[PDB]
């Protein structure tokens, strides 16, 4: 018995849609939803999607409260849809996904996964849902994600890291590890070996290795000796030039990091969204120095540093292909007399 | 088991809000309920209102249906408040009254008219919902309409027509003509001595009598003969004086009708709601006289010539009071040598 | 003292800004004006235009309400501006004219039309307003209407139809037919030798000469006869050809008035402004003949025949520069064998 | 002579509405107030409300700018309306009470509380402005706060703090401490003995008290060593446990703070408004540990000691209401083997 | 071949405009600009402007993304547009300039600064594109800034900051310090000698000086003994008075930066836009001290003490006019017994 009344009380009542039965009185006015609490309006949701107000307030109320797979790792996936879910993007404020499967009747294609609709789709399932993995088994296209072994099925260890509520974070009283598994028509893909990014913020960055914790602490030329970084560029790359107009590297959030605590910069995020290379607009505030299209990639820096260092050095410039987030990030390797020049995620 | 979802099955299903259980699925943009049918969305409301486009929603399918009092003559009563009902205005696409009693959530004060906070406001009873007769007898303030009788309570014959759907007609399959009765502060009021307004159209205008049969099939001089109006200004008032830039008089509906038939006209509608008198800005598309504000009222032209013969013309200017809707109407009586110059409704 | 409560006070109690002072409480929800009439909104303007709704309320209020020259002539004459006053353009339900001079502190370039700012502008000057004339005088660039004489300034006759509030229309109470001066730099201009179109409407079409007449009562074959216009395709011209898939010709609105007695066709205005030439998206409703641009003018049917029959018929297409509305309009004339095969308003 | 362009010009010049003369040009495009600073539009007011634009910007120049009670405890003592005054609810950005008395045309009841329509209503009265400890004595129903004594009137010293212009402080230079009096039936009505809440944030918690200082200072053991709080479950209740996937207590403010130092956490605010008990959706980012609705008071924590060491720890589970902010806080007291399992302030 | 779809293409590929061929499918709802990435809609912008959303969305990409003068500045120097530019207003999220020249064809009031409609206008001029400076010599009123030396032209040393991007900064990888050139009718006009407000922040204020290093360090009554500042009330005017209901001084940013590391307060900027001087409505959170306008300005603590010791005590009352950043700027000075009372930035 499903309602905008019904969506509002659980919102109200449990915090988010939780099955359970009353109403309370809505109003809608332009984008935002409103709640009569003793007279005066509260407002319970401020539309940010392209979807109707009233849909995008029941597909947040229904979107999944348990740790789940940031929204890069189901996009480099190909996940089109969730199963009986709806995956929050809490980056663009809208669902990951246009349609649903059993959630909403103003989005949904389909009320369950095996349903004909969904055979083309990459259909996201949650083994730890009852029932999940054998919907996977039988749907021609989707991504599964469980907490343990699947018998016959070949995993695939997935990030440290899930979005808990928006919360990017390595649990401890929840599991955020999961094992993944891919479908492409009818036949179970073999995932590729892969780096992970490492989904860190600039404002409470936090060294995960001996080498980040010596990168943050260190000077640049003591940093690069005790690491044996010589010709690899890492004053361009990964520290940054900001002698000139143009902002020279700076293509690792460690260093953008480091930057951080002397001096700010602003970074502008021009396509909003969650994704494996990020792409801003800095603009150094106490040089002047400035880049528009400056990629930016948060890899563990043993992880960028082995990626490096091995590479061959004799080619002027070539591309260079790493799998991180089980997708093909193409980075262009730039060399000159057997050093790095430089190596940024290549603009495409 | 109110929601948005059930009313517009409703509105989907019974042509209006029936107390049938279902939903529908819904889409609201901007300040338009939109459905679901067979994929494509389908407007079901668009809201011409202040309140919130749902709740106007709610309260238009929950509007009253059978023969109501027009808007006007519940106004000129007092009326604040339907009891268990919506009286929907036509004329501005919105609900006659803020509030409700048993309606809608949002808009309710009370659930039942009995409750205090009616007790001070104009509550407006219906003798044809069972039990309705015995709340305006416990009412403090009300305004009641039956079809017969009620015992020992004394009746004011109400005007022949109601709206139907916002439809005035005077009903022959329905009732339209009521019996009236109001209370102040417990106070069984005697109403006044009253005309009516016949709520009449330009585009479909019809005599209701041998007078306005007359008035319309015979030219101005010899209608005026016959109904011995010579020296009572009919030609400036009723007729209406399209030789100068100002329009002359034109203040009788009926003298707007006969002009329609020969040329046609512009009438601005400036303050578009229902009212005993109406302003507008006419325009003469024949003559290109006009005028920025010219009352009309449609009276009977029996009442009209009944109303103008039974008055004193021997002051230059005075304010003559008329009841006509319930409500006292001052118009603006001009004479000269014991003949009236004008006489209109008054631009106050 | 100019406040949006005052504005919204005149337009209620005088159907117009004229000066009034007093205020109602006014409320404003997205691009509409609403005002509490005892407890209720009540519509009193949708903007419709790109300003913002209480700028466009006040331009709209503050509009002349005189007989104004139409929107299409003032502005093949060149006006950006008006001198104190709005011109209400009516069918982009907007003003004409972008900024304003002493009408609305949002719009106003200038507060006179003497300073600096409107030199380079032709604002338009209306002699029926006290010091106008004088002020047009000293103007570098302007547009005049008079009534009558302007000692020592040459008039050219305008059209006989005026604008008033909205309504075109040949003036008997009110006078339409102006005077027209030009000024271009300090030089009063001779006005160039012009056609007018007649600004009729399709539903009410009226005959203004005796060809006209004979136009619409007579057939094809026998009015063509009688005006001896055989070889000058008025068949295809103004009759129109519904026979194949697209409708031919059909460019005079008298011939779109006598085929909408016979038979109804949609008239798509894509473009909705007043202008010399329309293009219209016709589709007739009885064959299925239809054109995506269908130009259509408003001649009087003897000034098209002078027109057409004052060409040179040898060459096979060749564009002929017709002076209507005082601007120059491009005719595109094709011919065969010394006899019209179409005659058109040049699409460009 | 109230106007949108002289409330606009009060706010540029004064910094709010001060009864100054004068007019700026405003603009109004969708929910937001602008006006003309050199040639360029400059933001004004952006209306966060569901009242109209013009309407609710009007309101919000005309808030209380001294020192008030906050919203919290006007809701806690059934203020429905204030007198002369708008209370803005900055937490909600929009006004506190639906209607006005003598403020804005558009949102009043009454000019002056006396009218009979207040007469049911709870009108807040402020003492300091002149004659309103007289319309309280005279108001059917009332709340009114003093600075000091009111002859024959019984006082209930209220909060220390007061909102200023949105800041919660206690007054140095402004007295923040009122005394307080209601009145239910044209009685003056006895109010009850009760705590207060703290009003402080996460943010810039500061101890208030020796007890606050060594909780936030001393480790959990030792802390509850000191204040014998062995039996209590100020370890589940005020510290938290972060060690299951349900996150467990934390339902004093004091305890929020203290793990607010060592890792930060998302309290999602699903019902943003001011009241005594608050309720978020906690996600705990270091754990992942969270708890949809975890109800939230900021009580001294020697109030909430006192509190929980005066119950009887007999019972498995009892309702425990405690009036604070002058409101019955109903809290779950869950007991087991004469020691505290668990005490929150109860989900109804 | 300028579209809305091409300018995404460059904000998406880009980061702004670059004058790039391609396009990307946009979507526009309500004032928002989306983009389809991978069958999601990505925000581009939100439109906080009076244009219409896609004529801000294209101004805003095309925004010049040098070190740029601040809004303020040009604004002194009475700029109305800019020449084949669009100076981007960051603290108002809208262009500096209402009209555009060569940047977009629906705010273009020509293509070229040398058409007569910008002969008028004060055209701004950048000497660092290639000929600027002989646009400006040629234009009848402008503003131009360089990077050296204009044969013939007497140079006005700028601001050593300029806005990059929205950042405020004195440039060391970019040139940030202009000359400044004046145009008033065809004649270069000679700027005058003035000081320049440093444009500093409260959250990182940073000392430019050591008399600013001794003002944030020391404590009142020791760095007015240091800098011989006794009897000219920098107690009151830069420290501040917070012991009574209405804030005393605290008109210089130094003085707010330095209240700010102590204790925190609100500053009310009611009229969001880049002026010299700035006007808050300020209330202290300690104290509750509050002044609904008090008045700032961001002077280097030695450029202020300059001005303040420069001036005559022997009035009560009396204007004093200081050139900061081309402005006049009036302030009030008030003595008494030799002595200054106050001296604040004069409220007009
Ligand atoms: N990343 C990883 O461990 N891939 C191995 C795999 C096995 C089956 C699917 O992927
Ligand atoms: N309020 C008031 O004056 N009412 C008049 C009245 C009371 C009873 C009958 O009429
Ligand atoms: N700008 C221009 O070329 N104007 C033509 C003109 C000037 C005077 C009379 O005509
Ligand atoms: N909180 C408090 O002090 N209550 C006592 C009281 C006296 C009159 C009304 O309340
Ligand atoms: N500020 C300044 O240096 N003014 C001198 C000047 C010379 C020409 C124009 O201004």
């Amino acid at each position: 018995a499903m309602s905008l009344e019904n969506v509002a009380f659980n919102v109200v009542n449990k915090g988010h849609f939780d099955g359970q039965q009353g109403e309370v009185p809505v109003s809608i006015i332009n984008n935002t939803v409103y709640t009569k609490v003793d007279g005066v309006d509260v407002e319970l949701f401020e539309n940010k999607t392209t979807l109707p107000v009233n849909v995008a307030f029941e597909l947040w109320a229904k979107r999944n409260i348990k740790p789940v797979p940031e929204v890069k790792i189901l996009n480099n996936l190909g996940v089109d849809i969730a199963a009986n879910t709806v995956i929050w993007d809490y980056k663009r404020d809208a669902p990951a996904h246009i349609s649903t499967i059993g959630v909403c009747s103003m989005t949904d294609i389909a009320k369950k996964p095996t349903e004909t609709i969904c055979a083309p789709l990459t259909v996201f399932f949650d083994g730890r849902v009852d029932g999940q993995v054998d919907l996977f088994r039988n749907a021609r296209n989707g991504v599964l994600i469980t907490e343990g072994s699947v018998k016959g099925l070949q995993p695939s260890v997935g990030p440290k890291q899930a979005s808990l509520n928006g919360v990017t974070l390595i649990g401890e009283a929840v599991k955020t590890q999961f094992n993944y598994y891919k479908k492409v028509d009818g036949v179970v893909q073999q995932l590729p070996e892969t780096y992970f990014t490492q989904s860190r913020n600039l404002q409470e960055f936090k060294p995960r290795s001996q080498m980040e914790i010596d990168f943050l602490e260190l000077a640049m030329d003591e940093f690069i000796e005790r690491y044996k970084l010589e010709g690899y560029a890492f004053e361009h790359i990964v520290y940054g030039d900001f002698s000139h107009s143009q902002l020279g590297g700076l293509h690792l959030l460690i260093g953008l990091a480091k930057r951080f605590k002397e001096s700010p910069f602003e970074l502008e995020d021009f396509i909003p969204m969650d994704s494996t290379v990020k792409n801003y607009f800095i603009t150094d505030a106490q040089t002047g120095s400035s880049k528009c299209v400056c990629s930016v990639i948060d890899l563990l820096l043993d992880d960028f540093v082995e990626i490096i260092k091995s590479q061959d050095l004799s080619v002027v410039s070539k591309v260079v292909k790493v799998t991180i987030d089980y997708t093909e990030i193409s980075f262009m390797l730039w060399c000159k007399d057997g050093h790095v020049e430089t190596f940024y995620p290549k603009l495409q």
